[PDB]
Parts: structure tokens; sequence; C-alpha cells
């Protein structure tokens, strides 16, 4: 990891909060950055988790993984400094830009996420918390995986819920949910079903229905991510390959899955 002197960092505005305190947008010496702090009194576990998050991110170098600019560890408060992503979290971004993108742009988002996830899985990093809220978006529409460190039911594979088995294949299940989030512009998975109702439906064999205006190939792919049997799910390499081929022959995306309407309008 690279150590940054505190005089090079200007915190400008609070943009959130997390397990360690405040998250800021600021400037680094001149580039915009996100800044997470850890204030005095932190416990040993907090310090281990905080610097461990920076340590994890420092091991990665990929277009679709948030870049670590550096850390402040020699001075207090300690800081993790990452590249600033101008459009913020993908979940909120989609909901605030409903219907504004082409299908090709949405599928390109998913290809980027999948490439980041393929890299993580091949680096032997299991994310455990993959969801549109944990992906960030820049001014080139590039989606990058965030949320690293040492989890809601409706994003999580059945084996991870049932017996705590988190692997790259449970991340594939989560990626299928992310596909559904992207293609619906941030709809809430399973709508108002409770967590227990979601698990019951999944065990009964039910799956999320196709989004409106969704390419058939894209819905088929998300359905395969939701195989109950972990070994039958695609690997991230398979997902990247398929998405690449669909993007390279974009007419393949014009064939849409049938949408099941909830409402009848007779005229
Ligand atoms: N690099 C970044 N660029 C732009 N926004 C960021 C960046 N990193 C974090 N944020 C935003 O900062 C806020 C909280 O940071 P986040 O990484 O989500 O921490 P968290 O502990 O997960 N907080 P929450 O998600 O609120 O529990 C959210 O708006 C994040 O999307």
């Amino acid at each position: 990891t690279t150590e940054i002197h505190p005089s090079c960092v200007t915190r400008q505005k609070v943009i959130g909060a997390g397990e360690f305190g405040e998250v800021y947008k600021g400037m680094l010496k001149e580039v915009p950055v996100a800044i997470k702090t850890l204030k005095a009194g932190y416990t040993e576990k907090q310090r281990v988790d905080f610097l461990g998050e920076a340590g994890i991110m420092g091991q990665f170098s990929h277009h679709n993984i948030i870049r670590l600019e550096g850390v402040i560890s020699k001075y207090k408060p300690m800081m993790i400094i990452t590249e600033y992503m101008e459009n913020g979290a993908l979940d909120k971004f989609l909901r605030e830009k409903d219907g504004e993108f082409s299908v090709l742009q949405l599928v390109g988002m998913l290809r980027g996420i999948a490439a980041g996830m393929k890299y993580l899985a091949n680096m032997n990093y299991v994310h455990r918390d993959l969801a549109a809220r944990n992906i960030l978006v820049n001014s080139n529409l590039v989606c990058k995986v965030s949320d690293f460190g040492l989890i809601p039911i409706r994003w999580t594979a059945p084996e991870a819920i049932s017996y705590r088995k988190f692997t790259s294949a449970s991340d594939v299940w989560s990626f299928g949910i992310v596909m559904w989030e992207v293609m619906t512009y941030g709809e809430r998975p399973y709508w108002e079903l409770s967590n227990h109702e979601v698990m019951k439906a999944i065990n009964d064999g039910f799956r999320l229905p196709t989004p409106m205006d969704c390419p058939s190939a894209i819905y088929q792919l998300m359905m395969q991510c939701w195989q109950q049997e972990r070994a039958r799910r695609p690997k991230f390499a398979d997902i990247v390959s398929i998405l690449d081929k669909l993007i390279r022959a974009p007419d393949s995306l014009k064939t849409l899955a049938d949408f099941d309407p909830r409402v009848s309008i007779r005229l």
C-alpha cells in the first residue's frame, strides 16, 4: 500500500457513513477521491478490519475494481483514499435515471461488473456482498466493484443462507440478482415479500420473473445464475464470455423475453 501525507488530503463534504464513521468526497495532491476515516478510540478489531480493507484493495489492479489511491496510517485519524466515482452507487443511480439508457449500455454495465468479479474470483477473493448498492459508477458509465473487507437475504445464494457456504459460486447467484437490478433500473428484488417469504419461494423453485424489455439471452443467463445446485451455475469466465459475445453481435440483444403483465388494459 502507498502511504499518503495528511497535508495532501482535503476533505470537502460528507457523502455517507459506515462501520468506521464518516465517508467524504475530497481532493488528493490534483484528483478527486473518496475518503473513509477511522477516529480515535478505535478498537484493535476495527484497526485490523480498516487496514485489512485497504490491504485487500491494494492487492488488486483491474478496470472494474475500485482503485486504492493510498492510506493514511502514520497519522490520526487514519484514512482509506479511493478513486472518486462521480455517479455514486449503481442502485441509486439506476433509480434516478430510469429508462435513460440503451439495452446495449445496460448490458455493457453488466459485462464490466462480470469482468471485475471474474478477476476477484480468480484472485481467490469471495465478495459475499455483491449487489448494485456495492458497485460504483464513473462518468464513463464504468461500473466498479466496491465494498471490500475481512448481507441481505434476497441477494444471497441458498447455500450461503442455509449453512454459511460463501464461494465464488454464491457470488454468481448474487450477480444474477445484480443483472435483474440493472435491467429493471433498480427494482427491489422480490418486491414486498419478506425475507422468510423469499427463501420459501426460492426453495419452492420460484425465481424472479423477466424484467420488461429484457433480452431473452440476458434473462436466460440470470436464470442460470440461480440454479439451486451450486455446481450447475456458470463460472464468471462463462458469464464474461457470453456477455462479450452478445455485445459484439448486438442484434442478438433485440430478441426479448416475454414479459408477464400484472395488469390488463382492455380498449
Ligand atoms: N469511491 C467512491 N466514489 C463515490 N462515492 C463513494 C465512493 N466510495 C463510497 N462512496 C459512497 O459513500 C457512501 C457510503 O460509503 P460505502 O462504501 O457505501 O460505505 P458503507 O459502510 O457500505 N456505508 P452504507 O453503504 O451507507 O452502509 C455511499 O454513497 C457510497 O456509495
